[PDB]
């Protein structure tokens, strides 16, 4: 397929085209869509991606070029077929994370650096970035393109909101350094930009002082009004004496009484005290609330008070709060934990049809009554619902990641993920129904649910995700990706 031209060329030293290494590079975390490239590239240098897509560019037949992280995409996002995936793992050689401690602290990281990697090397000097992602083994570069929302984001914004300057090799093959000040056109464009107008090389991240240890709780609620006006109070500037993470669970009746006897978090006592709530009045869900407390041995006299002062405050079901007390690297790394105990029951190398939506806060009721009061009360789907709010102010709307737009006035909007599996490869088109169900109510409802981590199979459903900002995102694409040679798998500009 590739153009015969290109195995002469330096370049084509890096290229592998034998089947072990394309079938490597033909699937990703979905385990659904299966499409082989042509070859993968080994770059040995960011100068090397750069050669490899001003050649494509340059070419008489220009074939697509994607960068694979770790392939936790699961609707084909990183695959090139008739093109290149470029392994960006190849490019962890010598030293890849530098962080400045000396005005203000910062690493820079290569775009192929796991945030676990660099957690690693920042606690070496005591120091750690802002926001993080549950699964630390994700690449800097991968996160980045999409925004990296996670428990800290009410605070400080998405991971794309706490990044000084990025290294950009554009889709016309050229070496770019940018940032809010120098280029910021492809600063903007790239940051949840879905790599559609270049492959993310290096990321200058924000520093904070690391924190030593968590006091970790989990608190449950059976009414939904109760549980989001409480996620709501400890987002809001009231609660500079709250929570440092703010996160939330939704687990439907069935998952409780016919899930696992125990999990990492919950002991089989703390479920069976659970599944005697849940049934409480007939079957009923359970919503969780997920709260963390840093401290260090300057603050640890005062967490206990602290924690305490801030329960009193909430209105979580009496006898049910659920505490833990662990280092910083353990909570951070907790995600390690579940999958260590999924993969041994088989049940992590499977399907995961993913959905992800955001919701505005003068509608999350109404989507709660249709999506699980109504649609998903009496299913028992295997994996997890994440359900949390965001402060919209924290947010960048000049950078490419889409938040809500119906709602200038709220600040809140919720972020709400279907992180189903699978167990068996047949349940996949009943997960896929789910899926189409919850947005065919947001339609039916006139709920604005934008999607995080978003899909589209047509430029329509991409032109409705863009909103307002798809004419810039367009003309963007022009100026840095011409010939539409990167990321293809995104399916935006076709
Ligand atoms: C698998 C998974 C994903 C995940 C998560 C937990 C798990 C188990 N938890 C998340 C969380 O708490 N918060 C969040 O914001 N996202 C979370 N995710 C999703 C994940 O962040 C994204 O899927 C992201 O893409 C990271 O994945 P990864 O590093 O594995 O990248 P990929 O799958 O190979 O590629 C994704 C797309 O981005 C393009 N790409 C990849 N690297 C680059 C660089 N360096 N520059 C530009 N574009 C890049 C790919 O081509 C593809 O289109
Ligand atoms: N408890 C967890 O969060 C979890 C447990 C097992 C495997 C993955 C986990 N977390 C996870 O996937 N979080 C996530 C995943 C995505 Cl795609 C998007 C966002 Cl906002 C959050």
């Amino acid at each position: 397929g590739l153009p015969g031209d290109l195995f002469g060329l330096g370049i084509a030293s890096r290229i592998r085209t034998d089947s072990n290494s394309t079938a490597k590079a033909a699937t990703d975390f979905g385990q659904m869509v299966r499409a082989a490239p042509e070859a993968v590239f080994h770059p040995a240098t960011p100068a090397d991606i750069a050669a490899l897509v001003r050649f494509s560019a340059t070419s008489a037949a220009p074939f697509p070029v994607a960068p694979r992280g770790q392939g936790h995409s699961w609707r084909g996002q990183a695959l090139a077929p008739g093109g290149v995936v470029v392994d960006m793992g190849s490019l962890g050689r010598g030293p890849r994370i530098n962080v400045s401690a000396a005005a203000e602290p910062f690493v820079d990281a290569g775009g192929e650096q796991l945030w676990v990697d660099v957690l690693r090397a920042t606690l070496r000097h005591g120091l750690a970035p802002r926001v993080w992602t549950d699964y630390l083994r994700l690449t800097v570069g991968g996160t980045l393109s999409n925004a990296g929302i996670g428990g800290q984001a009410f605070r400080h914004g998405p991971q794309i909101a706490n990044v000084h300057e990025l290294d950009v090799v554009t889709g016309t093959g050229e070496m770019v350094t940018c940032s809010m000040d120098v280029n910021s056109d492809l600063f903007m464009a790239a940051l949840g930009g879905l790599g559609q107008f270049g492959v993310i090389t290096r990321a200058r991240i924000r520093l904070e002082p690391a924190p030593k240890r968590v006091r970790w709780v989990r608190l449950a609620y059976t009414d939904v009004a109760t549980f989001t006006k409480d996620q709501e109070f400890l987002i809001s500037n009231r609660t500079q004496v709250g929570f440092d993470y703010v996160e939330g669970q939704v687990q439907l009746n069935r998952s409780l009484v016919e899930g696992p006897k125990s999990t990492p978090f919950f002991s089989g006592a703390d479920l069976a005290r659970l599944a005697g709530l849940a049934s409480r009045t007939g079957p009923t869900a359970i919503y969780y609330i997920e709260g963390a407390m840093y401290y260090t041995e300057d603050t640890a006299i005062s967490v206990d008070k602290k924690m305490k002062a801030l329960l009193d405050q909430l209105s979580f079901e009496p006898g049910f709060p659920f505490t833990k007390d662990v280092t910083f690297v353990q909570f951070l790394d907790r995600v390690r934990e579940e999958e260590r105990v999924l993969r041994s029951a088989g049940a992590w190398e499977v399907p995961h049809p993913w959905l992800n939506l955001f919701v505005p806060r003068s509608r999350i009721l109404d989507f709660d009554d249709g999506v699980f009061k109504a649609l998903l009360k009496d299913a028992n789907p295997a994996g997890i619902i994440l359900m949390y709010p965001m402060n919209k102010d924290r947010w960048d709307d000049r950078m490419t990641a889409m938040t809500p737009a119906t709602d200038d006035d709220d600040n809140v909007f919720y972020a709400v993920s279907f992180l189903w599996s699978a167990l068996s490869a047949d349940d996949v088109p009943q997960l896929e129904r789910w899926n189409k169900a919850v947005l065919d109510f947001c339609d039916r409802s006139g709920i604005e649910c934008k999607q995080y981590l978003p899909h589209y199979t047509s430029q329509d459903g991409w032109r409705r995700h863009f909103g307002a900002k798809w004419s810039r995102i367009a003309e963007l694409k022009a100026r840095y990706d011409p010939r539409a040679l990167l990321s293809p798998g995104q399916r935006i500009f076709p």
